[PDB]
């Protein structure tokens, strides 16, 4: 199964990351794909030790390392500075690249792209909307790039 | 052949931080004997007026960030800035050397270890980390800090 | 019945208008708390006008000069340009002032206060954390300042 | 007798911010009669080993707030500063002179009319809004803005 690295700033609030993850979670997982969460898969740090802010970093580097591709939650104003780290890696790392932003404020210097155009480096110029994602019902359409890279196209 | 850092700053969205806080900076570097790759002046050549120029500069900066020595990044503001924050994340990916930047006094983080997020330190050692963490123009070209000792 | 302005950027992501600003709500009136909750309350307004902006500008700071408190959502890092905006005009009206961060990241220029101390200004100097909620289940507590505000405590 | 005009930004943050950024703009203020009420020099003599002195800069500010003619509100950023916000939203409800500067060329707003937040707005005109919007420092001595018809009664 092709393993995603779901990247999220929902970890840091109480009631997003009980209410907005596990729906984000589930329509990848029906869609066959084996989701990496860092706020999950972290859950078994020994938050006790000092050293535990340098663990989880290295953790979240490697899963993103040993990943396929990132899909990147890319709510807010602006968007959270790890998962612009995590998607500035993905993006290197020559991973495939997926966005998500349900919120509907646009934030940018450039008409191309509603976000800083360092964002969509990853994508291609032509049809990146193909894997940007604006609702949660979205990301189960054969039509968008999700299912067509889980399918080969 | 001088090593080459690209200066990832969110300075070059305000016509005065453009104006006056970059030139400090890249001439406090230049001062190292170092080739600075700023990427708004680098591409000031690009024709504006086409859409395509948001990704014609997309991957430039990607580009510069792949053939760079180092990345020195400007990490002030609450959060640090997103296009700043994807090219710190690429040269941590391709084992860049890493420097970074903050003269913001304010204190944004989950963790007691680091003043920002921890992703933001995840190319850096557990240990010594703050040599390369720079809080002041001033302090650019100390050599008790990790910028020069990696020049050297 | 007291009249509580809930302000919150939780209305421009689809996801957390449906399921995160109800729970809030919810706990609210079951304090016996009429909530006035502005994108709820502008949803009659014709958007196709280009001066929609202006008329739910106008419709949101009237609703803060005729409340009785603001509930501010004020999760992320900053908190929302409008909730402050609206948390600005509260203090300076003298309506009481209520504060929601169930964030955990510390945000703050300053030893005594969580976040900017300018968000502080409308409380008082002593007490202030009894108006600062960390959680959902925490606003009906009995020890908070709601609930002291509602039975003249 | 001077206009005072409370100059509200989040500068002061930045060791660098503060020394290049805020003296050019408290210099244009100053060229047109006005006298500047900058809140990080203002509190300069506050006793910062007391942990209260938060509570102080915070009362200090809001009384600036409160005896000021106008507010200048710096607000680049995405987004804006939280503490500016705040400022901006008591010169509001106060009935202040508003006046905003951004010179940072993101668009980031929730609407096709203003360029940022709707709220931000809420206390100028429907009409002419614009014009009390300044985008670079050198625009504020425009004889043609807001500033200056407020100090010609015009
Ligand atoms: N405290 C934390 N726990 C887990 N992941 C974290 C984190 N802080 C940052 N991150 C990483 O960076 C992103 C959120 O900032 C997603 C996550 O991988
Ligand atoms: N309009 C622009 N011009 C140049 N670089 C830009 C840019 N928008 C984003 N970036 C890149 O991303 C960082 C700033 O967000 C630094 C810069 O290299
Ligand atoms: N459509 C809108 N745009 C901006 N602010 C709005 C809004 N509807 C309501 N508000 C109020 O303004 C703040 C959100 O930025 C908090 C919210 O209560
Ligand atoms: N010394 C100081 N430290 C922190 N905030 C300060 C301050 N002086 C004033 N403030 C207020 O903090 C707010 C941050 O924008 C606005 C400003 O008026």
């Amino acid at each position: 199964r092709k393993i995603i690295f779901l990247s999220s700033p929902y970890g840091f609030s109480q009631q997003q990351k009980t209410l907005l993850l596990p729906p984000i979670v589930r329509a990848l997982e029906a869609l066959g794909i084996e989701v990496w969460e860092p706020f999950a898969r972290n859950n078994q740090i020994d938050f006790s030790q000092a050293d535990w802010a340098y663990r989880v970093a290295q953790a979240d580097l490697q899963d993103v390392k040993n990943c396929d591709g990132i899909f990147a939650v890319v709510n807010g104003t602006p968007p959270d500075e790890g998962v612009m780290v995590e998607l500035g890696m993905a993006i290197a790392l020559n991973k495939a690249i997926f966005l998500f932003r349900d919120d509907f404020r646009r934030c940018s210097d450039n008409e191309r792209y509603p976000l800083n155009l360092m964002l969509f480096a990853g994508l291609p110029e032509i049809g990146w909307e193909n894997y940007y994602y604006t609702s949660v019902d979205e990301i189960q359409s054969h039509d968008k790039a999700l299912y067509k890279w889980l399918t080969g196209m």
